[PDB]
């Protein structure tokens, strides 16, 4: 028997509640699991869409050993927090795809990841802790993703690109590939901007904007 | 028995045909169904794509009780005044989607609706009459689209906007999210051009383009 | 019996392998046709992501008569030189899409074309030979696309636009619809920057970048 979850009750997690479901009711073929919302926000418990919602100090209280949450939170220094917190008090983190997700081959993602509906990860990508995939966006060939990074909606990640932790990807951005010799590198807490089309490495904790991509 | 119709025969309907069958063959699963173009254009029957092409005045002196029309004209001035005539006339507006569109949790879209293929509606949005959601377009959680408004391709509407009344959001287009103290304001029968970047509240009658909108 | 090739292993043919296997598994119902990659890179055979990879002497040599290629190499100079060369050899170019390719009506595509997953090609599209359309891209109603053009992932052609022979166009272009009277035109050999926004006739071997998209 197992109890999953989906840790975060509002844009991020409303939007992959259902992401969740596709992948334990399809994808892990599991009709007999429970599904819930955890959010800290929550005092009693309540139902959002349709799902049991309720903070974390009840969701320890549940008496079943085999505990696996999705990380429904963007925030990535909120995520690991969260995540630090599960893993010591031995729940699993889970991975989510949808029924659109498409995986190519030999590509390494740690537990924990949101891969959104319409999302494409290519050929020979490794990815890091907690990895946010939100809708149609791309990792293409030869890619490593590290630890805690999130994109939002419709990101274009080019091949031969080095993300490092914590970085942020915005609505729409655009990164241009690498080469093998010279992967093109966006910095450890770096911010990428909506719809900014990124052609040169952009540097750990940088915010840049705009086509082409400027320090804001 | 029933009769349906995608009204318009030029770009638009051309272009949804393919996923009104996908609604009728598939998702109703409805084989018995003849659809056909409706385009005033036309003076003489034609055949367009392999289906039979008529006039209103044609499809009106049709002898069925039961008939449903996606209007496939992206002018949303005229598709107003066609709903209106369709409606009057006690011929029903028919909401289209495609196999690959994705619709999620607590969604209320009014009836004739153009949802193109690899669109997303995300969790808890709201919207109003003949929405056109061209291919990839998404609109994320909590928005609110009013009546008449038209998605070009792969807009990017991200959550807590609210888009009022015939707005016209060109191909490619970024929104910035709004927040639930203040969801951002796409304004009555503003346009959005292709590639905007829009990270304000933009007033009704407004056209912005470029990267950031600014006012043309 | 047949066999079957990507041409190219890096990271183009590696994104399309997964690919060439859908169309040959899934659409053609296919599971006793060998798929190989060809890479002129190689001397001795190796194996690229469980394939085995050897270079054209080698997939000459091979005793069938009835070989298939999909030429996944991007650049459009060399993919001319490549095709040129196989039909000379009496191998068959080898059109491939994903499941998630979605071709609509009165389409016509030369053989030897690599449709990538998400993929749309709309109503009425013509389009020459080993058209490269990368993740995401889609070309709308009434396009004519010459010889050996390129996209990018996530490339919005819209309609009435006719794109000359090898022309490139890159990551999440935008083109503006041409007119019946009026296609929008873009050259032979020209190159669309990443994320432009081109709202009028490319000139040929032009080079236009920004938004809106301006000469380089
Ligand atoms: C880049 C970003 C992080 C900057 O945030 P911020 O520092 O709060 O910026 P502000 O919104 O206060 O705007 C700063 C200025 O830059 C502009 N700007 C903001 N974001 C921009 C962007 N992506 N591209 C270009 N200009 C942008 C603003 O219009 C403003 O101009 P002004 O000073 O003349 O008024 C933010 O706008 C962004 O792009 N975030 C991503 C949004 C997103 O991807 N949402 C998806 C959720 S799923
Ligand atoms: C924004 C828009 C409505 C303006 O239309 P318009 O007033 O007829 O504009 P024009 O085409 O005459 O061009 C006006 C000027 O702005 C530029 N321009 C036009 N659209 C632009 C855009 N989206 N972004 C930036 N610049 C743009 C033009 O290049 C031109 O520059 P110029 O005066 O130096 O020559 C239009 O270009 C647009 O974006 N429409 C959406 C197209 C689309 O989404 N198609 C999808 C169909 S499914
Ligand atoms: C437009 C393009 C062909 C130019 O290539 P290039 O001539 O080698 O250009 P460089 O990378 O040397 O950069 C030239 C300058 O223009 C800028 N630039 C490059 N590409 C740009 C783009 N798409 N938009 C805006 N500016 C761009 C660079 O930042 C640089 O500015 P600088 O001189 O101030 O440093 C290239 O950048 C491009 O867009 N290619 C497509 C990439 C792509 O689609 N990848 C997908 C692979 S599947
Ligand atoms: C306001 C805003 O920009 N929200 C965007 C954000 O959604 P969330 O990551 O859900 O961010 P929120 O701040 O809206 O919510 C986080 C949730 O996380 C909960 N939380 C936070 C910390 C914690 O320790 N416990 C906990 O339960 C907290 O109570 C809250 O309900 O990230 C998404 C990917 C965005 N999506 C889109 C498409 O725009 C949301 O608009
Ligand atoms: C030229 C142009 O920009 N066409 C774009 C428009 O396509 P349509 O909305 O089909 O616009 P049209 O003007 O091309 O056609 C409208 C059709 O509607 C018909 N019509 C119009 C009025 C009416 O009362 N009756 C009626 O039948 C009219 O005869 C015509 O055949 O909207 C699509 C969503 C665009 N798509 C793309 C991908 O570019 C088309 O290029
Ligand atoms: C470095 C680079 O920008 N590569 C991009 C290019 O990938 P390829 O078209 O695979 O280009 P390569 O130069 O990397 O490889 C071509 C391959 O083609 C082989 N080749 C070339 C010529 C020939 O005659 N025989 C032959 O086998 C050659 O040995 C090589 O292995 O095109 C893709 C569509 C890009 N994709 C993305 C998502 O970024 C790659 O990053
Ligand atoms: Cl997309």
């Amino acid at each position: 028997s197992k109890v999953f979850a989906v840790y975060g009750a509002s844009g991020c997690g409303r939007s992959l509640m259902p992401v969740a479901n596709e992948q334990l009711r399809i994808l892990e073929g599991d009709t007999d699991s429970q599904i819930v919302f955890i959010d800290d926000a929550l005092d009693d418990n309540i139902t959002v869409n349709g799902y049991t919602a309720m903070n974390y100090t009840k969701f320890k209280s549940i008496k079943n050993d085999d505990k696996f949450v999705l990380i429904a939170i963007a925030n990535s220094s909120i995520r690991q927090k969260i995540a630090d917190k599960l893993v010591k008090d031995g729940i699993s983190l889970w991975t989510v795809q949808g029924m659109t997700t498409l995986i190519m081959d030999e590509v390494s993602i740690d537990a924990g990841a949101a891969l959104s509906p319409f999302v494409t990860i290519a050929a020979n990508v490794t990815i890091g802790k907690c990895f946010h995939a939100n809708l149609y966006s791309y990792v293409e060939h030869d890619c490593i993703i590290g630890d805690y990074v999130t994109f939002a909606p419709r990101v274009s990640c080019n091949g031969n690109i080095h993300i490092h932790d914590h970085a942020y990807i915005g609505t729409g951005a655009v990164i241009k590939q690498g080469t093998p010799d010279k992967p093109l590198i966006i910095g450890k807490g770096a911010i990428v901007g909506m719809g900014a089309v990124v052609t040169k490495e952009v540097p750990a904790g940088a915010v840049v904007i705009g086509n082409p991509a400027r320090l804001l």
